[PDB]
């Protein structure tokens, strides 16, 4: 099984003109950063909704990994999940990205483009999809084995789900947000892989990176403290090789140097009064 490399793109997909559009969608940037952390009542809710789309048109793409299908058709089937149920996919246009949804084969840490990339026997893929209705966004990625995968990548993946649960296990108002890397790291690191320092989790809400930053690595100096109402990801990439990676000349598609597999999940969580809620629960 070769190292990827860049396939065709296909063409931009339509989305219905009633369907709104987030601010950015065919800007250079996005206003974002310096939204509240902590959610009104009414964004919650938009979320619960928001993250239930999200999660669906996740579930569905991932039921069509198989050998022998394309990237762009995940990316085809994501996105019309998303477009049939009112959602934007927060995804396109988002800085110049252009897709409905991330697609991340094997060394590819994150931020694969959607691609005739075909999908072998043995690949893993982490498919990504982010909605946007009701002025909000919910965001959920999960990576999925493609037929007969080696044993190396099935525990991969069952451990890094695993980690990515532990660490909502965690989330609780009063504690602090460190945790969860903490907690992260320490799974990862007792069967000798790597946490991905450079990507991290990031609050959500009315904006798809709202300036709020969740390591995944144990980082103690930060001193953030989980408040009842705040809205982030936790969305871990754990690596069975080192850290290093490239940057492909699209400027988005992330791979390991040393080409060694990777894997990643993701969700939206809200603290609430007492622990926490998973938004982008299927
Ligand atoms: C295209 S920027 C990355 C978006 C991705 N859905 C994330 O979890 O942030
Ligand atoms: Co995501
Ligand atoms: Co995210
Ligand atoms: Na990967």
């Amino acid at each position: 099984r070769t190292a990827l490399s860049p396939g065709v793109l296909s063409p931009t997909r339509p989305v219905p003109n009633w369907i709104a559009r987030p601010e950015y969608v065919g800007k250079p940037a996005a206003q974002e950063g310096s939204e509240p952390w902590v959610q009104t009542p009414e964004v919650i809710e938009k979320m619960r909704v928001a993250g239930r789309i999200a999660a669906g048109a996740l579930a569905e793409a991932g039921k069509a990994v198989a050998p022998g299908v394309t990237t762009d058709e995940l990316d085809r089937i994501a996105h019309e999940y998303l477009v049939d149920n009112g959602a934007y996919p927060s995804t396109l246009g988002y800085k110049g990205f252009p897709k409905s949804c991330l697609t991340s084969l094997n060394e590819v840490i994150c931020h694969g483009i959607p691609d005739s990339t075909v999908i072998t026997d043995g690949d893993i893929v982490n498919i990504d999809v982010t909605a946007y209705i009701g002025g909000v966004h919910g965001d959920t990625n999960a990576t999925f084995p493609a037929g007969d995968v080696a044993d190396e990548h099935r525990l991969l993946v069952d451990r890094t789900r695993e980690a990515t649960m532990r660490a909502i296990n965690t989330v609780k108002p009063g504690r602090a947000l460190s945790v969860i890397g903490r907690v992260i790291e320490s799974y990862a690191n007792r069967f000798g892989y790597n946490v991905v320092r450079d990507f991290t989790g990031h609050g959500i809400g009315t904006t798809f990176h709202n300036g709020l930053v969740v390591l995944h690595y144990d980082q103690p100096a930060v001193e953030t403290i989980m408040q009842p109402g705040m809205t982030f990801t936790i969305e871990p990439m754990i690596n069975l090789g080192a850290l290093d990676y490239e940057i492909w000349d699209d400027g988005w598609t992330v791979v390991t140097k040393d080409r060694k597999w990777t894997a990643q999940f993701e969700h939206t969580l809200l603290v609430t009064d007492t622990g926490v809620e998973i938004l982008t629960a299927l």
